[PDB]
DNA sequence: GTCACTACCGGACA
DNA sequence: GTCTGGTAGTGACT
């Protein structure tokens, strides 16, 4: 839940430079796809957000042998 | 306006 | 992949 299933959370800091000890924080989605903001991840969502479940996504059976 | 702070995004790297 | 700087937006205010 507060990582969406199969999504990744990075956080980093800043060792250097003018910002020096600011925080990045930026998402891959299950398909490898980097979010380094807010606004481009909710651009995304509104065509891409959805997943959908079909019964050949579940293995009922027991392999033989 | 300044100031402090947040957020987005491009680009340097070899 | 790694790493940040420039720009812009918000909002309180001696």
């Amino acid at each position: 839940k507060p990582v969406p299933c199969g999504w990744e959370r990075v956080v980093k800091q800043r060792l250097s430079g003018k910002t020096a000890g600011k925080f990045d924080v930026y998402f891959i989605s299950p398909q490898g796809l980097k979010f380094r903001s807010k606004r481009s991840l909710a651009n995304y969502l509104l065509k891409n957000g959805e997943t959908f479940l079909k019964p050949e996504d579940f293995n009922f059976t027991v392999l033989p042998k």
